């Protein structure tokens, strides 16, 4: 959705990037929004813990706000590469188009673009694409990657070191399941490897990363 | 923008298409919206002249509503072709992704997709893509295609038959400007052809179609 919050966050991100101090009036100018409206929006965002207004009245993105800002910027810039490299849209319109697509591109689409685009290091305008790490350029836990429909994934991490339950270690070993091993999930949770099914225990499901 | 109105309109369009009678409760079911909310939305849409509720309580899209419904469906289906043919997104997610992109795809992006996609006749799900005519598969008048920055376009129509002013007919002829002739617009309005500049009069600007 075209969250205004996503918009304010990418704006603060751009300002820092250009080296400007993210002051409310600057954000108001660029967003073409009024001063009374931006302060009202920053107010809501502060209460949500997305940004904190410092003594000097500059806006400090909190770690979460920054994470969200980064994702919005990555999508925005990935959309710009898609629109100029693949679609061939007019360079003079790419920015505005991207400003809208950033709010509706899913992470799943982003991971794919990363696969189909020749170069994802910079946008057409010469700015680096932030947060590519979250797209494989540590991972999703099977518990929330738990598709009821089987899917061939790859183990990024097991986290045996965080296991209190050690019954399923040998089972993983027997099923040739390890880090870098492509398995198949269908969610309690079950992950197969060569017809070998390991019905995971909660702890394992909460820590094993299939990305 | 994710207009809810665009959403209700595509919904009514799908129902007719499947052959179902567009009754409010059906729309409420599919949209996963409440009965009191849909009737409130149809109410606003009726006042806007987008749909009329018939005696049998079925919803009749007015010519304008239908035009808007068609455009939303074309974009939606073009997005589905883009997501499966180019991006390679998982078939099971293409629909939902498209349901969001339909509200942010510009017509300019649609005309380009029509150029880059191998087949635009049907969506991946086997439904025909409606309204391709508005994308060249009669045109934009120079008055509203009047970019202050020069752009090479193509005359689709002159409409001499609608001209009260006949001073610029020979000028068009002299500048080798006719239907199917690629010119360049920069907007009063001026359109060139081989270094020949014809500063158009309002009437001409209001009827000449450069698409």
């Amino acid at each position: 959705l075209v969250d205004t919050t996503e918009m304010y966050l990418r704006t603060i991100y751009e300002l820092e990037e250009e080296g400007v101090t993210p002051l409310r009036a600057r954000i108001a100018e660029r967003l073409e929004q009024s001063g009374p409206t931006v302060s009202q929006t920053v107010a809501r965002m502060e209460r949500d813990g997305l940004v904190v207004v410092a003594s000097d009245r500059s806006l400090q993105m909190t770690p979460t706000g920054r994470t969200l800002a980064t994702a919005v910027m990555r999508k925005h810039r990935l959309a710009e590469r898609l629109l100029t490299d693949i679609i061939g849209l007019d360079i003079n319109k790419v920015h505005d188009e991207a400003s809208r697509w950033e709010h509706v591109m899913s992470d799943e689409v982003e991971r794919r673009l990363v696969k189909v685009l020749k170069d994802v290091s910079r946008s057409p305008f010469g700015n680096p694409i932030p947060g590519l790490d979250e797209l494989g350029v540590p991972g999703t836990r099977v518990i929330d990657a738990a598709t009821s429909m089987p899917r061939k994934v790859r183990i990024v991490q097991i986290n045996e070191i965080f296991q209190v339950e050690t019954d399923q270690f040998t089972q993983l070993l027997d099923a040739d399941i390890r880090v870098g091993s492509e398995v198949e999930i269908v969610d309690h949770i079950t992950l197969s490897h060569n017809g070998k099914d390991v019905e995971l225990l909660d702890d394992l499901a909460h820590t094993i990363r299939i990305e």
